[PDB]
């Protein structure tokens, strides 16, 4: 499932089984974290996972001409808390064939709740799988009921033709 | 707002400024209603609406070979105190590049509530605009609670290349 804009640019992408082995790799990388709700690890040493993510995005996208991935990878933990609609300050791109996305990979899918809600004038989207969504859109991290929730977030800039 | 599946077949279309040219004509068509919850008017001597719908679909849908429009219109009004449920539609096309859709054009929008909400194991979409979705999906009409919600339904059948 992928979502496009009226201009033609891709805005949202929903993954099902694309991130399988890198899930275990990210789990192993995140094993070295001590009591952090949101911890950012700059990743330029073991760039193998970054190369795999770049190749996956190159093969499973449309008309992609270049891909740029930020080195740092952030990890977030969630407990039965509230959270709210963390809007983005209307990041407006400059060109017309370029877009910066946030990619979220689920390390421990919550049993109940923990769905990334996305707000758009034409309609809302609620999902529980790995996501790649535009920084322009406004997202909410809905509260969980049972179980924990761990996510890995990356910033990726792509260009189209 | 384009939506595509893993095969590349378009599934959901969200028109914002597309049908706000014939909406008055649909309103005049709806006027001939006599206390029917869901009236399936066989409309034949109004083919101008069909022609404009076909033109819009041909122009704003990508990679189109033929659009087969059906010659009936179903007006459904949803009472504030009337509730609904799932639909659980089981239907699979027998060919590759072909899909039957359901075009919902809003004639009387509600003040709040009662959006059309669509199910999928990788995301749910809630919307209150002009929607066009395939018959392979289970959908729900949410409980309206303010005002009235009267919609017009066509039956689409599109074959691509």
């Amino acid at each position: 499932m992928d979502i496009y804009d009226d201009k033609g640019l891709q805005t949202i992408k929903l993954f099902n089984n694309e991130f399988d082995c890198i899930r275990n790799d990210i789990r192993e990388l995140f094993k070295h974290v001590t009591d952090s709700d949101s911890i950012q690890l700059p990743m330029e040493d073991n760039s193998d996972i970054i190369e795999n993510i770049r190749k996956i995005l190159y093969r499973r996208l449309k008309n992609v001409e270049c891909v740029d991935i930020d080195s740092t990878i952030t990890f977030m933990k969630y407990d039965p808390n509230d959270d709210n609609k963390r809007t983005c300050s209307n990041w407006v791109p400059l060109t017309n064939n370029y877009m910066e996305y946030c990619l979220v990979i689920y390390l421990e899918t919550p049993i109940c709740g923990g769905k990334i809600k996305l707000y758009h004038p034409t309609g809302n989207i609620k999902s529980d799988k790995d996501i790649m969504f535009a920084k322009t859109l406004d997202f909410k991290s809905k509260k969980v009921l049972t179980g924990r929730k761990t996510i890995a977030v990356l910033d990726i800039s792509v260009s189209y033709n």
